[PDB]
């Protein structure tokens, strides 16, 4: 009764004032923030010239977080915000200035006039902070910039964490986009039995930016026919006079109450009795909230435009709210008075004291120590953070030596990297069974994942119904039963900011349905490694698989390389590409992979059955170094003059330029080349920029592989020919020969796919012929009789595969054989 | 056509669709060896069956009770399948009513034309697996699921008489364009547009999962889309097995449905409904057919086993690809392939010469009434370009005496407002066939006098005067906040013959990237088929550019999109970057006029210096690259000590006031500046279909001269896109400036700095060069250079003090060169 007393929530009411005050004045004022108070009118000195900021969804936030504080104090509950409205920084700004987690993050901060005129001057101001939840907010782990994934978000961040709560504020405009209106089936995946709760609640203050919103539009009988209809059990907060503030606050508490209570229950219920694990959904609550846009602020622009019913246009429950509210600014201080009628409105003389700390009477309320949603170790890099524990990745090696190096093993499925890789996931759920996730879009199995059905099944909560079904249950560490990226991606982001890691595989082409996504998660690691006081966090690891070379059944569309470019052109300090050519590597890959912290990992990897190469002592060098000179596929030794070098990044590519110069070699073993594998790409680059040099190759390593300015080089690459084109205009290396993938394919054979861009070993040998001859390095003869014969080789394999629907046997019997010499 | 015989007859109609459909993964030739008496032999039989036939058997039912609307209503109708793997549920359908053969002539009605059929599907130099441009009657692949529904709303538009019958794939109904894509309906008008016929494929499963919808009860489907506003209508059925209740029920359903569809458009066209803010009950068909509906059913002859069966395939994941291990190379389950074949009673569908028998050549429709002939399936029932105005009419008056400078009314300074002049009189030029799609940002990216001509698009209630510039009839749709909506629905608008235009912030375009990547394919692939028309050109504004964050900070900057866009063939690519509002509005009399292209235009709302006059404007967006001969001191193909370049607003302004610094102290110094708008053009690309426009050898001398030239190129982009043009020209000596992933909340200038694109910086490397090259002497050199270092230095301590910029860069006005 204590947190529900009147008395209670009129102290509630005074600290949501308390905080939307600051919110409200740091967007206009850089100094004299309590002007009413302290009895100094305020000058235009102290107004910022250009006001920059939010408004609309402040007001709206700051009320919810209130309420959350007082949640968390009633029920002892370990909980955590997470703003979809990001846009609103103040909503997380101040409510951490109010309860002293600001201060230990910012000592210079203080909870005194100082620190608050520091922080409104640092507010949106250069070199200062920001407008949105960026990682520069304690307590945050989500921007909320690019909308609709703070459901998935929050999804990933209670996965695991039983006795976590995520108070997930969704804006009314974010739910209108692709992402978050799918991201209401997260509950289908949530068990609560070993998973937290996600509490999310609509924000339907009613617009957007220039626009009322779909939902606030939609009746309250039809918002409760739609979350109904997703096994929601929707509960409101609203009321007829807008202006009734402690209405909302009645309603709210007992809302509020019974959602965590009913959260509760539904945990008591699966963990004591053994519910929902037979196909029954829980009635997660969901909180529907009417609060007007720009609560509490200006309500009609009376200053200026036209005028309805003899006021201006409304702002208050108005998307006129959305932004800067008042055109007032130290250039124009035309409404000055409207400021101040608007500031001293909250009556902050009952809030903060003249000396600029928070009234005694209010310093209860918020919680203390780790409680504070701004101090729960999950917004600051996980409760536990710790890497995975990793078995020797050699005990998963694929048995490789000199007498069998580039031939097919006798198990097909030790040929296929994706298999043999899920032999060391395997084992790795099996160490790390609560901290480690597998994340797909209905592609785990088709992405050949084998080993991990014998461990685990991908976790369901709906009904299941064998044996039509395979491989689901209740409890699973796989996820892969929602056909969404954006959701795959959303879950895998939010276990790895809250200190756990795991892995989201995807078809290549389309894991950029979530190019932007990443792009999101780099800027967020990004800005949060400036932050001293904030702990690091395990790197995301995203697999492209099932690529462009090997989309049997999927023609053209399935055809999109470009995430390399994508993530090459970000921070090299923030990404590491791996493109392994064979199983080994990819294993000793993901050993150093599991490794790193705060970096985005992209894999390339390989699922069909493919010869392999390296040893597991060649892999571990691939892996560690990213990049090796092999002596074997060489006829150049150390310290050696060379004609052209091969190079290639990637498994097709890989097995295309080893075979172009064993074709060489075979009618031309005088002829001088190196062959460097390529498996870290982003060593290459030399781009202009800082915090792109952590790995960048030197000027010598560079040219100690690809020889000096000059030198050709035959490069067979997986992905688009201008990211290769752009790294040797960077070395300032001419003699480029670049084969990668040219936009051409579609469905036909293995090897005709690779036919298709030119990147066959029979296209790549006419080339280095041709730059051999060119250089007057071999004779004329034989150069045209063994271009001829490669010529005439494709010729062949144009007439077999539009006829017969098979390749030649120059590609499919081809096994690799020591060079001659 | 509700009778029992006539029905029969759509059964035996839908069996022989189904029957191609499934051979034509395992056969190449033989494919009515029940008929012909000649059973099947290895050379019959394809090496490697590839295809997909979980979802066809479903697709051809609703195909086929398609056709029957078609005639029974007399109505224009065409075919989107959300399941595009599927594509034999598209092309055995156009096969069996004629146009098919007219599209393809050797493809005839007879046993050789079906044996050809065979063999080229999904074959190598044949055709796809998919619903592809190769496919009569498709326009939507549905490679990557989840654009069919924002798609068909495009497609209706403005098209009041047409439908579009939809299929949506139950596990295509799990991602999130999908999903949103349902909020179509607060936007369609029953009065101007037409009407999308949904239907949720509910066959239960997608690759290796049962779906999240089909284990969802009925109830709560209906709670669903009734809570979105639609009527939602069931086919379904205890057995599986007995296919003429499925006919008789579905029969029900889809005339109810038509006859709801029509009545809600009579409604609203005589008398004036769903224009008060009612949302029409839409129709939404729910049907449950299982997968690999009427193929095999068990995996008896290897697997685990279950109730002393096999493991299902019908009503199972397993149906999803090729559900036999049969090929010529292990012909082992034949008999399983025959027993399943022949379960058609295919002897009483196809003639012995392989034509369909007589009793159903009239169940499809004749002539363009065929989905597959329907002339919205091939570039629109009208597929002209807009009719436009002279753009030269809202031009600036710039000349020799104002050029670098602001206007004095502010809002002719800002190129998005001085197009949306050109926008808003093309809007009353082209009342019914001119879009504007923005996510709730049309308004932001101050398309301010569009507004003055027509609203955005809201069917639900409007409560002025808290709303602003909505309404039931409107020629913009913005107030949906999701680019997939808005860039599914020009889709639709431009593959059907109209022309629009999507306006989105710079970073948040990139939330569709993989969308404009599946147009471009599309517009590609449907250039190699000669039966099919010309499209009108797909036009995407990237604005609130990296350059121009004030309210938002670093998760709103990534001009990745040109790197992204410049990866496809050119071909189909246009990417323009004007420097201000007359090269903007030159840019889209070019755009608007251009066919199967993607245009993307990065384009300045903020307000800018501007600097051509309307006759370079056109130079410029006709060459798409010039030399400014009041910016250089040397001419087109004369030596140089020096080029400067650039492409875009901001990094024009820079480089400019580069230069001008440098000839300012050196007037010996002689250069030449050459705006680079059409950035397409200084590729040399490995691969065809990238040679239309790109620059010969020597028109790319005449600009940047021979090799070693140095060349200080301002660019609005990432740095990777130019490095790669000069590597592919074989150009040594750029000196690239591009934006460098540095950037935050800050003050105007101070964005360019944080990439060293400003003009010092570049100014400093201009004159750095020039004392490498020995053109210049120690002493000067190192003046400037302290200087502008100098200059610098000051920057950094006002922006972080005031909050405002130094007058060096907000002062600056350009002055005739020495
Ligand atoms: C994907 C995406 N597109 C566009 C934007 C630009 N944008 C920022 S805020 C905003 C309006 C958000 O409305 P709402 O979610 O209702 O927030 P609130 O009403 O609380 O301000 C938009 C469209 C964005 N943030 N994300
Ligand atoms: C965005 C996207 N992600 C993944 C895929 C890969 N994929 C192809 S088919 C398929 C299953 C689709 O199932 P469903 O929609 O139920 O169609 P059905 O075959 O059952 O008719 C998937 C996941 C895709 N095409 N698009
Ligand atoms: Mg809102
Ligand atoms: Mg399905």
């Amino acid at each position: 009764t204590e947190y529900n007393s009147e008395a209670y929530l009129k102290k509630l009411d005074k600290w949501w004032r308390a905080a939307t005050y600051l919110g409200a004045g740091m967007i206009f004022l850089k100094e004299n923030p309590l002007f009413s108070v302290t009895g100094t009118p305020i000058k235009a000195e102290n107004l910022k010239a250009n006001p920059i900021g939010h408004w609309g969804t402040v007001s709206g936030q700051t009320f919810l977080y209130a309420h959350a504080n007082r949640l968390i104090n009633k029920y002892d509950q370990k909980m955590f915000y997470m703003g979809g409205p990001g846009h609103g920084g103040q909503a997380m700004v101040v409510p951490s200035y109010l309860d002293g987690s600001y201060t230990e993050a910012y000592p210079e901060i203080t909870q005194d006039l100082e620190g608050m005129s520091r922080l409104f001057k640092r507010f949106s101001f250069p070199g200062g902070i920001g407008s949105h939840m960026t990682a520069q907010t304690p307590g945050s782990l989500h921007e909320g910039g690019e909308l609709g994934y703070v459901l998935s978000h929050a999804t990933g961040a209670i996965l695991d964490q039983p006795e976590q709560i995520a108070f997930a504020v969704v804006g009314d405009g974010e739910a209108e986009t692709g992402p978050l209106m799918t991201s209401w089936h997260s509950i289908k995946f949530i068990n609560p039995k070993n998973d937290g709760a996600i509490l999310p609640i609509l924000d339907l203050n009613g617009f957007k930016i220039s626009n009322p919103t779909l939902f606030a539009r939609t009746s309250d009988v039809d918002i409760r026919k739609f979350f109904e209809g997703l096994g929601y059990s929707p509960r409101y907060i609203e009321n007829d006079d807008i202006h009734d503030y402690m209405a909302y606050h009645k309603l709210a508490a007992e809302v509020f109450d019974k959602a965590i209570e009913d959260i509760h229950q539904i945990q008591k219920d699966a963990r004591e009795d053994n519910r929902y694990q037979n196909g029954e959904i829980p009635a997660w609550p969901i909180v529907i909230a009417r609060l007007p846009k720009g609560w509490g602020g200006p309500r009609y622009n009376d200053w200026s435009g036209p005028k309805f019913d003899g006021k201006g246009m409304p702002i208050e429950h108005s998307f006129r709210a959305h932004q800067v509210p008042l055109p007032l600014s130290s250039k124009n201080m035309g409404t000055l008075p409207e400021f101040v009628k608007w500031m001293t409105s909250y009556q902050p003389e009952t809030l903060f004291n003249a000396d600029g700390s928070l009234k005694e009477e209010l310093r209860d309320f918020a919680p203390k120590g780790e409680m504070r949603m701004a101090s729960n170790p999950v917004t600051n890099g996980g409760v536990d953070s710790s890497n995975l524990v990793l078995p020797d990745w050699q005990e998963f090696a694929n048995p490789i030596s000199e007498n069998n190096r580039g031939k097919l093993l006798p198990d097909t499925n030790d040929n296929m990297d994706m298999n043999v890789l899920s032999k060391y996931f395997a084992e790795i759920v099996k160490l790390n069974p609560t901290r480690f996730r597998l994340f797909g879009p209905d592609e785990t199995m088709s992405n050949r994942f084998w080993e991990m059905f014998k461990v685990t099944n991908r976790q369901w909560m709906q009904v299941i119904k064998n044996p039509n079904d395979e491989f689901i249950s209740p409890e699973g560490r796989i996820i892969d039963s929602q056909l969404s990226e954006h959701q795959a991606e959303g879950w895998l982001e939010g276990y790895t900011l809250t200190g756990r890691t795991g892995a989201f595989a995807s078809y290549e082409s389309f894991l950029r349905v979530v190019d932007s996504m990443l792009t999101q998660h780099f800027k967020w690691i990004r800005q949060a490694a400036d932050q001293k006081w904030r702990h690091d966090y395990p790197s995301l690891n995203v697999i492209s698989t099932s690529t462009v070379f090997q989309q049997d059944h999927n023609g053209y569309t399935h055809q999109d390389p470009g995430m390399l470019t994508h993530l090459a052109e970000k921070k090299s300090d923030f990404i590491r590409q791996y493109l392994p050519a064979d199983g080994n590597t990819l294993l000793a890959v993901f050993d150093r992979a599991f490794q790193d912290r705060s970096k985005i990992n992209h894999i390339v990897a390989s699922k069909q059955p493919r010869q392999q190469w390296f040893t597991k002592e060649e892999a571990e060098k691939l892996a560690t170094d990213g990049i090796a000179t092999i002596d074997w596929a060489s006829t150049a030794k150390d310290g050696e003059a060379v004609d052209l070098v091969f190079a290639s990044a990637g498994a097709e590519p890989t097995i295309e330029t080893l075979a172009a110069l064993h074709l060489v070699n075979e009618v031309f073993p005088q002829a001088k080349f190196r062959y460097v594998n390529v498996v870290e790409l982003g060593r290459l680059q030399k781009k202009k920029g800082a915090l792109n040099q952590e790995r960048e190759l030197s000027d010598e390593e560079f040219e100690k592989y690809f020889g000096p300015s000059g030198t050709p080089v035959i490069f067979g690459f997986h992905g688009y020919e201008d990211l290769i084109e752009s790294i040797f205009y960077q070395r300032g290396h001419d003699g480029l020969i670049v084969h990668g993938y040219r936009e051409d394919g579609d469905i036909t054979t293995t090897y005709d796919m690779r036919v298709y861009s030119e990147l066959d070993r029979f296209h790549q040998a006419i080339d280095a012929m041709q730059v051999l001859y060119v250089n007057r390095k071999v004779n004329q003869g034989l150069a045209k009789a063994f271009i001829d014969r490669m010529k005439r080789t494709l010729v062949k394999h144009f007439e077999v595969t539009r006829n017969e629907g098979v390749d030649i046997p120059d590609f499919t019997e081809w096994v690799w054989s020591d060079l001659k010499k």
